[PDB]
This record gives C-alpha cells, structure tokens and sequence, in this order.
C-alpha cells in the first residue's frame, strides 16, 4: 500500500539525525528547538527557549510509550513510519493537541511580540522566512491554514496545517 507515502516519511528521517546516530532520541529534540531559537536571534538559556524545549522532551515519552521501547532508547527508520502513520490516522484528536500543544505553544510564545496567543500573518511570516521559506510563501501558506478565513491562525489551526505532509504536502509541516 505504501508508495508516495514512503517518500515523504523516508526523507523526514535522513533530514533530521542531530547526531547522525541512525535512530531518533530525546536528545535530538532538545537540540532542535535550541537550533531554533537561535534561528529568531535571540536568548538561548532563556525562559521562551527553555520552556519550548522542556515541551519538546515530553514529546519523545510518547514515541517511547507508543513505539514501546524507552526514554533513553531510540527509533529506527521504519518504526518512525508506522507509528507516525497512526499518528497522523489513528491517535485521538485531542491526543495530538495533548502531547503537541505544548510543542507547538512554545513555538507560538517566541512567535508573538504582542502575547495574544494567536499567529497572524505578520507573525506566520516571520517564522516562515526564519527556517528558510520565501515571503511569497509565507502570504501563500498563511491563508491556505485559515480554515475560518478570519484572518488569524490560532494553535488550533497550527497543528491542523503542520501535521499534513502525508499526502499532497501543502504546509510542509514544521521542517522547511
Ligand atoms: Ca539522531
Ligand atoms: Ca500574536
Ligand atoms: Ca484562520
């Protein structure tokens, strides 16, 4: 059954490797939202960044728990597949905004000089052009994500547009 699918997933695991180890680990994520935050030229050890990666790490507890192999432990290329597939497919709705929310939050509370808890477009864009995206698709992204067309993006439909890669990308999830 598995095609295009493939592909896509297959490509997340060789773009990501912190370390090159050949597996996924907690230590992956930590580093990944310090290599972010940096990204928006500002504090490292700050509280923005520290709560972000402290999201970040319960994060990995679930792959742990769900893939069955543990905190310290690692996931191979093709465990990423099928426990990412029920992610995307199986997996409760609110289990995604449960263990994600706070992923993504984070992400929000750098992404607003403001504090309303909301990404407008002035706001989307900055974090687009920060991990490598054009201001052309910025504008483009932004409204294909307002499933209300209420000109702001709330975490609600943050999630619904970075989670949706699988088939016909159209945000290109958080990687970019
Ligand atoms: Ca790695
Ligand atoms: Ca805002
Ligand atoms: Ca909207």
């Amino acid at each position: 059954t598995t095609a295009i699918a493939s592909d896509r997933l297959k490509k997340r695991f060789d773009r990501w490797d912190f370390d090159g180890n050949g597996a996924l680990e907690r230590a992956d994520f930590e580093k990944e939202a310090q290599h972010i935050a940096e990204a928006f030229g500002k504090d490292a050890g700050a509280a923005e960044v520290q709560t972000l990666k402290n999201a970040f790490g319960g994060l990995f507890d679930y792959l742990a728990k769900e893939a069955g192999v543990g905190s310290d432990g690692s996931l191979t290329e093709e465990q990423f597949i099928r426990v990412t597939e029920n992610l995307i497919f199986e997996q409760g709705e609110a289990s995604f905004n449960r263990v994600l929310g706070p992923v993504v939050k984070g992400i929000v509370g750098m992404c607003d000089k403001n504090a309303d808890g909301q990404i407008n477009a002035d706001e989307f864009a900055a974090w687009l052009t920060a991990l490598g995206m054009s201001k052309a698709e910025a504008a483009e992204a932004f409204n294909q994500v307002d499933t209300n067309g209420n000109g702001e993006l709330s975490l609600d439909e943050l999630l619904t547009a970075v989670r949706d890669f699988h088939f016909g990308r159209l945000d290109v999830e958080l990687l970019g």
